[PDB]
């Protein structure tokens, strides 16, 4: 219930927080504030609770897409850039985080999804989602998967959902419509069709996860899979020569994952306000804070002007912005949360078979617009 003095941070495991770690020191050191970083389990979900009762961290990790509940929860403070900082950061990037007109955090990495593949055995990845079951009928002669990633999360398969025409709500005059959501139209029921149909015909199993998936390609078992820049790290460790670069297209449109931008949001019950103001816009949001956590667990493309110029050289950032560039930024609204619920049962459902994907799809717009 507060600290009066230190700054407790909190990021998902999967982000480089070891790093973060790092930069807490040079702003101790320097400052003589003693910032200690966390990677709670399921953090997004957690910190909402805590933060109710007036407790804890001072400063929360996570893409934008979670910040409007929380804004609306009245769990965050509203940060204080001025004209000058904004500068740096890209203007896209602050309109992530703006929850009616007002800004709810610092945005610091954008996220998107794209296709990493195994150069010796796929040296010509597939440009078609639908050259897939032929690809993996080669493959699985030879021992080998054509492609896998985590199912679990429907964060995953959205690109494929979206390339046809689904989307999450519709954007009108200003604003976005929370009745009007694309989760059941003909793009999204062709999208999941596609994905039932490649696990039908066994060139995929419905279980896989994250983990799964993330040990049948480093392992070189399969030929493909789909994440994100944090990824990378444990890749590089396994030395798979891999490539990372467009994702599939289907029915000829590319697929258009959802982009999401790692923010920094302070808590409202925090009395080191003005710190987690300074650690961030002076240390963090520098071209050596990023560079201390982008060598940890890669950010991917960051907010930050000066430090992307340096990491827009690399293949897999170029194909980060590539992605990102055909997919669409994710909303922030409260609502967020009641899509990823019921899309995550849709596809999980769906591809298990408990539910054929026009009941699964019908199922969460209903669950969504209701
Ligand atoms: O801010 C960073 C995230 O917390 C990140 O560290 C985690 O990893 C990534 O993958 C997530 C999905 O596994 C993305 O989550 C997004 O989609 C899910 C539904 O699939 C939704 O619940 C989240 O609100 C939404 O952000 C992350 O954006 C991405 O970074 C994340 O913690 C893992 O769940």
């Amino acid at each position: 219930a507060i600290e009066e003095g230190k700054l407790v941070i909190w990021i998902n495991g999967d982000k480089g927080y070891n790093g973060l770690a790092e930069v807490g020191k040079k702003f101790e050191k320097d400052t003589g504030i003693k910032v200690t970083v966390e990677h709670p389990d399921k953090l997004e979900e957690k910190f909402p609770q805590v933060a109710a009762t007036g407790d804890g961290p001072d400063i929360i990790f996570w893409a934008h897409d979670r910040f409007g509940g929380y804004a609306q929860s009245g769990l965050l403070a509203e940060i204080t850039p001025d004209k000058a900082f904004q500068d740096k950061l890209y203007p896209f990037t602050w309109d992530a985080v703006r929850y009616n007109g007002k800004l709810i955090a610092y945005p610091i990495a954008v996220e998107a999804l794209s296709l990493i593949y195994n150069k010796d055995l796929l040296p010509n990845p597939p440009k078609t989602w639908e050259e897939i079951p032929a690809l993996d009928k080669e493959l699985k002669a030879k021992g080998k998967s054509a492609l896998m990633f985590n199912l679990q999360e429907p964060y995953f398969t959205w690109p494929l959902i979206a390339a046809d025409g689904g989307y999450a709500f519709k954007y009108e005059n200003g604003k976005y419509d929370i009745k009007d959501v694309g989760v059941d139209n003909a793009g999204a029921k062709a999208g999941l069709t596609f994905l039932v149909d490649l696990i039908k015909n066994k060139h995929m199993n419905a279980d896989t996860d994250y983990s799964i998936a993330e040990a049948a390609f480093n392992k070189g078992e399969t030929a493909m899979t789909i994440n994100g820049p944090w990824a990378w790290s444990n890749i590089d460790t396994s030395k798979v020569n891999y490539g990372v670069t467009v994702l599939p297209t289907f029915k000829g449109q590319p697929s258009k994952p959802f982009v999401g931008v790692l923010s920094a949001g302070i808590n409202a019950a925090s009395p080191n306000k003005e710190l987690a103001k300074e650690f961030l816009e002076n240390y963090l949001l520098t071209d050596e804070g990023l560079e201390a956590v982008n060598k940890d667990k890669p950010l991917g493309a960051v907010a930050l002007k000066s430090y992307e110029e340096e990491l827009a050289k690399d293949p897999r950032i170029a194909a980060t912005m590539e992605n990102a560039q055909k997919g669409e930024i994710m909303p922030n609204i409260p609502q967020m949360s009641a899509f990823w619920y019921a899309v995550r049962t849709a596809v999980i459902n769906a591809a298990s078979g408990r539910q054929t994907v026009d009941e699964a799809l019908k199922d969460a717009q209903t669950r969504i617009t209701k």
